[PDB]
């Protein structure tokens, strides 16, 4: 008797057996392999650049299963589908025979990724982001690199990190994608949209010198660092000054303050694609006093992750227009929200310029050979959190470069000094592996 026509015994099973598909590969903007799957001593993920891409591709679990990062959003079309065959076997495992059957399937393989994510960029922001950490004596860390002109993340790195090929060691703090799930109050960060809006709405100009000496708002005072008695809005940029910021601010009532806010992206989820987003903090205008309004204008009450305060920066660069970010490759700019004029958005940058020239408060994330228009801050959470953001070549400008370091206990506190470093490191570094040509002489 031929062997499938007959009852099963010891030595002849009935097995079913699965025709695993291979999971899909992510790989860089340029090609390189960054994901992939492997049939193991099933299949295996394999990281071959270890911990540089950690949180925004994270991993995978022991059925394949994407667990956090992108291999958690993409799952999807990275699974593929499985196939399976009807065997007889025997029982040592040997396949015997191959069974007719309607549940006979070849797999579908998953489907291929290729991310924004330019590994020369991740390399240098990874490098000089834990080389600040380290000297700082730091908790953490985190930098963003995006083009300025398509919303395009080129880079996104935190400290600390841990290796995705082994998972399983990996602390909680160490597998947090701080970029995309950790709420911050920008501080100055937010005053170049203030001052944009209240250009671009027609209640100031370039010509106009405010009374910026200190006030009080009732009982509470809203004051500079130093005594300015009269600045113009350029000033007002250089000097970071919180009195001349909430002063243009309360130009403008609380509920449209508050729709512009919200229409920067603050207060709601970004919906970029990657899992654990931070919905952020924007209260309602209708509990709003003045008070609140103000010191919101300076960046305090509010609060977004450092993904949403780099894409608010897309309106500045991209000419008024705000766009949505990218961990995909994208062939164009994809079409934004238009929030300034055009006409504004280069008078801003115009005048950011002037925070990294001697004059200014950030004079620490100044670049060779560029203008760079930037801002810096430094919250409370003592424990503090200094942040460092801006976008070159000013005029045109190419990448936006923003970093924060979480809680430094050596060598300063002011992100200025402390992820000023970081910045003006990865911001020339990244202009030179995109090949952009220096537009001053260098010193």
């Amino acid at each position: 008797t031929y062997n499938f026509l007959k009852e099963q015994g010891d030595n002849r099973i009935v097995r079913t057996q699965a025709l695993p598909a291979t999971r899909g590969t992510v790989s860089d903007r340029n090609g390189a392999v960054l994901a992939l799957s492997a049939p193991t001593e099933e299949l295996k993920r394999h990281y071959p650049m270890g911990n540089l891409f950690a949180h925004v591709i994270g991993f995978t679990d022991i059925d394949g299963k994407g667990q956090e990062g992108l291999e958690l959003s993409l799952e999807d079309s990275l699974y593929g589908e499985d196939g399976a065959e009807v065997v007889l076997r025997d029982r040592q495992g040997n396949i015997v025979d191959s069974l007719d059957s309607p549940r006979n399937k070849a797999p579908q393989n998953g489907k291929d990724i290729i991310l924004s994510l330019d590994q020369r960029i991740q390399t240098l922001a990874y490098e000089e982001l834990n080389k600040a950490v380290e000297y700082h004596q730091a908790k953490a860390g985190t930098v963003v690199v995006l083009d300025a002109r398509t919303g395009e993340i080129l880079a996104l790195a935190n400290t600390p990190a841990y290796d995705p090929n082994r998972p399983g060691r990996a602390d909680s703090e160490q597998r947090r994608n701080r970029a995309v799930t950790d709420m911050i109050e920008p501080g100055s960060a937010i005053k170049p949209f203030v001052i944009a809006k209240a250009l671009d709405a027609g209640k100031t100009d370039l010509n106009e010198r405010l009374n910026t000496q200190p006030y009080k708002i009732g009982p509470s005072p809203v004051r500079d660092t130093h005594v300015y008695p009269s600045l113009d809005v350029r000033g007002i940029m250089q000097k970071s000054s919180n009195v001349g910021t909430s002063k243009l601010s309360a130009r403008f009532g609380a509920e449209e303050m508050y729709d512009f806010y919200h229409e920067l992206g603050i207060g709601v989820r970004m919906h970029s694609g990657f899992p654990g987003e931070t919905a952020g903090l924007l209260r309602n205008w209708r509990r709003w006093r003045p008070i609140e309004q103000a010191t919101m204008s300076f960046g305090y009450g509010l609060q977004l992750s450092l993904l949403q305060l780099a894409r608010a920066y897309t309106a500045l660069t991209h000419d008024g227009v705000l766009l949505p970010l990218s961990f995909e490759k994208q062939a164009v700019a994809p079409q934004g929200k238009r929030i300034f004029k055009e006409s504004t958005a280069r008078e801003v940058r115009n005048l950011m310029v002037s925070v990294t020239e001697p004059g200014g408060t950030g004079t620490a994330g100044a670049v060779d050979g560029f203008d760079v228009g930037a801002k810096t801050g430094t919250a409370r959470k003592n424990k503090h959190v200094g942040t460092f953001i801006g976008f070159a070549p000013a005029k045109n400008p190419r990448v936006i470069v923003a970093v924060t370091i979480d809680e430094p206990t050596a060598h300063g506190y002011y992100g200025g000094v402390v992820a000023g470093s970081p910045f003006k490191k990865i911001m020339g570094g990244s202009l030179n592996i995109l090949g952009i040509s220096p537009t001053k002489p260098l010193t």
